[PDB]
């Protein structure tokens, strides 16, 4: 039927636990389960599951109205005390959440009645409503679907309030969703949706010029991209490149040899042209990042000054620091150790293997050896969490987590950010100023404090920024324009409309 689409995805969507991670899928996420306010495009946040809201002098107790005309997919009631038994649950788990400041932030909710729902801070924490908005963990199952009065320990059905309830789910083969046809709000146009698990880009590809799969939707990663390239001239097909939504960027171990040294940090950031690398790998299907943030994106509007690809200034800075060549060598010398520094990504991501053989190239025309480190998924992850790695593949977050929570997220030691950052003698006031940043009620300190974290990892040159990235969708043309949802992880299937 025209109301049935076929889509893809490398992994099933996982259990559809609301208040977990890995292997549940952001997006699946999302199409169950509702927060309480909804994140818009311009920033805002809307009413959702409440419909309005309070909040004290000191900016600490919130108090919440909620709909009250709700149900969970399954008939039970939408209330405060499902809502309340929900954040107990999250928070139970509050160690898993460390990343998410908020998380600490929670002194206390209570279903003060069916309808007025209050949560205690520990501080005037101005990201509140933004971090309820996020597609976890603060979204809602029906309570009588934890285990055990609990869900970090698993849960029964992954029974939400949204548009969408899972059918059934194939381990390696695909995942059914549809249309909730006791949905609170609007009915989706779409009836059915079903997920083909694919994990290989070319095959994706291929389903699609088969017919197989109607709709393809999302980053640089979707399909290859001179496949990409080809689709979008062929008058068969509907094809759609977004805005950017997020930065792709090499993060740089300060704290460990070579990359530990200022000059090398700035040489290797003179040394790459960012438009070459995006004609060359990404064909052209991207743009040149230059600052950690796009300029767009708020409280990052600064003025930052951009180190333009100059190779003769590259160059320059390393001699200054005492990295010269031998005769007659290519790859520069200090105290009679090489110029050398590991790069570290996913053997099996021909995009990285593209990208990382361009910065190969280029740092070797300065006199740096990049030396090739592919490997498997675990084994990146355990190098970005314990700090394991010279340079890495390295991403901003999209809207609403960049600027605040992406920030929030360099305080934590066991990620990539921190990571890179520890060797930093101002690594310290970077993180008091982070802390500080998410608590201040005067704006002006805001603007200042977000200024100078983002002016300090900047010019001590923490990152290698390349390409700010878009969202990319592949469709068969009778589904009409694909919408993009404000949360860059979000798939928008109750918009889509033939
Ligand atoms: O992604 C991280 O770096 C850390 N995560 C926090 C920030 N996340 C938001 C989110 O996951 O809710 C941003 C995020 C954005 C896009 C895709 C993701 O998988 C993704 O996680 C926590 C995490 C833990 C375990 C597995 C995956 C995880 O992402
Ligand atoms: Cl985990
Ligand atoms: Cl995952
Ligand atoms: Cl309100
Ligand atoms: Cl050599």
């Amino acid at each position: 039927a025209p109301d049935e689409i076929t889509t893809a995805w490398p992994v099933n969507v996982g259990p559809l636990n609301p208040h977990l991670y890995t292997p549940n899928q952001m997006f699946a996420q999302s199409m169950v389960y509702e927060p309480l306010v909804k994140y818009q495009a311009d920033g805002s946040v809307i009413p959702w599951l409440a419909k309005s809201w309070t909040h004290s002098e000191d900016g600490k107790t919130w108090t919440f109205t909620l709909r009250d005309d709700v149900k969970f997919s399954n008939g039970e009631p939408f209330d405060a005390e499902a809502a309340a038994e929900n954040f107990r649950a999250v928070l139970d788990n509050r160690q898993r959440h460390a990343w998410l400041e908020l998380a600490n932030q929670i002194v206390d909710v209570k279903a003060l009645s069916k309808t007025e729902l209050q949560i205690t801070l520990k501080s005037a924490y101005y990201p509140f409503l933004q971090e309820l908005a996020l597609p976890r963990p603060f979204r809602f199952i029906a309570p009588s679907q934890f285990k055990n009065h609990e869900t970090m320990n698993g849960i029964k059905a992954p029974i939400g309030t949204g548009p969408w309830i899972l059918q059934e789910s194939k381990l390696n083969q695909y995942d059914v969703f549809v249309r909730n046809e006791n949905y609170w709000g609007e009915k989706p146009a779409i009836k059915k949706i079903t997920f083909n698990v694919i994990p290989d880009p070319t095959t994706r590809a291929v389903a699609f010029e088969t017919g197989d799969i109607d709709l393809l939707y999302g980053n640089e990663g979707l399909l290859p991209l001179d496949t990409f390239a080809r689709f979008s001239q062929n008058p068969a097909y509907h094809t759609q490149l977004s805005q950017p939504i997020e930065t792709v960027m090499l993060a740089l171990n300060t704290a460990k040899a070579p990359t530990n040294e200022l000059a090398v940090r700035e040489a290797l950031n003179y040394a790459v042209n960012k438009k070459s690398l995006i004609d060359n790998a990404l064909y052209g299907t991207q743009q040149v990042a230059d600052t950690l943030f796009a300029p767009s994106v708020p409280y990052a509007n600064l003025g930052l000054k951009p180190s333009q690809y100059d190779p003769q200034k590259a160059k320059a800075l390393l001699e200054k620091a005492g990295w010269t060549l031998p005769a007659g060598k290519d790859i520069r010398e200090k105290n009679g150790q090489p110029l050398r520094i590991e790069l570290s990504f996913i053997g099996t991501d021909a995009l990285s293997k593209s990208m990382a053989e361009i910065i190969q190239a280029d740092m070797r025309q300065i006199g740096a050896d990049v030396s090739l480190i592919g490997e498997e998924e675990s084994s990146i992850y355990a190098r970005q969490r314990d700090g394991r790695f010279g340079m890495i593949f390295h991403r901003t977050w999209g809207a609403p987590y960049d600027p605040h929570a992406f920030l929030s997220s360099m305080r934590v030691p066991s990620h990539a950010d921190f990571q890179a950052q520890q060797g930093l003698a101002d690594k310290p006031l970077i993180d008091k100023e982070i802390g500080e940043v998410l608590a201040t009620h005067d704006e002006t300190q805001r603007q200042a404090l977000y200024r100078d974290i983002l002016t300090r990892l900047h010019d001590e040159a923490v990152y290698l920024p390349i390409s700010y990235i878009s969202m990319m969708v592949v469709s068969k043309p009778e589904l009409g324009n694909i919408p993009y949802a404000p949360i860059a992880t979000e798939i928008p299937f109750e918009q889509i409309k033939p």
